């Protein structure tokens, strides 16, 4: 079950109300909040895309950082064992949250060395007051499908929804688009990121394309493990791509007003990708294989074989 102050949570219940009820919350939420947003360079870096998930722990010698970004209704989870430090950053969108919170407590409940120190900590930020209710409801699933867990986890970072929106000229957005957690540390901080790299594009066209959750990291070999992917041609692609902005943002975003300014340009890039390749799985793949990628001497991504 989720546990707040060593007692279980009474749900459904808002967030907003959650927080006010429990200081140690409404405090983690005002820090975070209040932070500068830093912008986090690619050095140890992995960058996890909407709809993806990574985990590991601070014996890996090649990631210290995990972090998303661009999120508008999109709830960032973060799970740790305090124990052994194993960690797992996911950017969810409320595809099929009931199937994702399993990857997530699967990924680290397979790490060893648990029982003696530490416990599980859960941190939920993102999403804002959208007139869809898209955020509202995302937020319940995630308190819902964590709370039918048996194991006892911790909800220490609650920032979502009506807790991360700001208003101007009576459009409402987040606050916070997006953070990074250090596996070392710990730390959970406002973030920014400027690479999201390897394969953005592909890995992008296969969320446009309807991909569901996927776990995109490989911790004992050190090692982001891209595809095979596989989509049927995304519909009326050519049609979309001679959209202007406003048509894109108001149909391919379901938060058209809250969106990042670069979103417009980096969905005709994904577009452009599928008018390209309408069947990767035999083109951009070959015998089945993953494309891998591994941090070079100098923190940056590299393919291999």
């Amino acid at each position: 079950p989720l546990l707040v102050e060593g007692r279980r949570v009474r749900l459904p219940q808002s967030a907003g109300d959650l927080v006010r009820a429990h200081p140690p919350l409404e405090e983690r939420a005002r820090l975070l909040r209040g932070q500068s947003v830093q912008q986090v360079g690619p050095q140890g870096l992995l960058y996890v895309q909407q709809r993806e998930l990574a985990v590991t722990s601070p014996k890996d010698g090649s990631i210290s950082i995990l972090g998303s970004d661009d999120a508008t209704t999109c709830h960032i989870v973060v799970l740790r064992h305090t124990g052994n430090g194993a960690t797992c950053l996911t950017h969810c969108d409320g595809t099929d949250t009931k199937a994702e919170v399993p990857l997530i407590m699967n990924s680290i409940k397979s790490f060893s060395d648990h029982a003696q120190c530490g416990r599980l900590e859960v941190h939920l930020v993102g999403g804002f007051s959208d007139d869809r209710q898209l955020s509202q409801k995302l937020t319940h699933q995630l308190l819902s499908e964590f709370d039918r867990q048996e194991d006892d986890i911790h909800l220490v970072t609650l920032c979502v929804t009506e807790l991360n929106d700001r208003e101007e000229n009576e459009n409402h957005f987040p606050v916070i688009y997006g953070i990074a957690v250090n596996i070392k540390t710990a730390e959970i901080y406002r973030a920014s990121f400027q690479d999201r790299g390897p394969e953005e594009q592909l890995r992008a066209a296969r969320t446009l394309a309807g991909g569901p959750m996927i776990s995109i990291y490989d911790a004992e070999t050190e090692q982001l493990r891209i595809g095979p992917y596989s989509w049927t041609p995304f519909p009326h692609v050519d049609f979309w791509l001679h959209q202007d902005d406003k048509q894109i943002l108001e149909n391919l975003s379901t938060s058209p007003l809250a969106e990042p300014p670069h979103f417009v340009e980096h969905i005709r890039s994904t577009l452009m990708f599928l008018k390209k390749h309408p069947s990767p799985a035999h083109t951009l793949f070959s015998g089945n294989k993953a494309l891998l990628y591994k941090k070079n001497e100098d923190g940056l991504w590299e393919k291999i074989s």
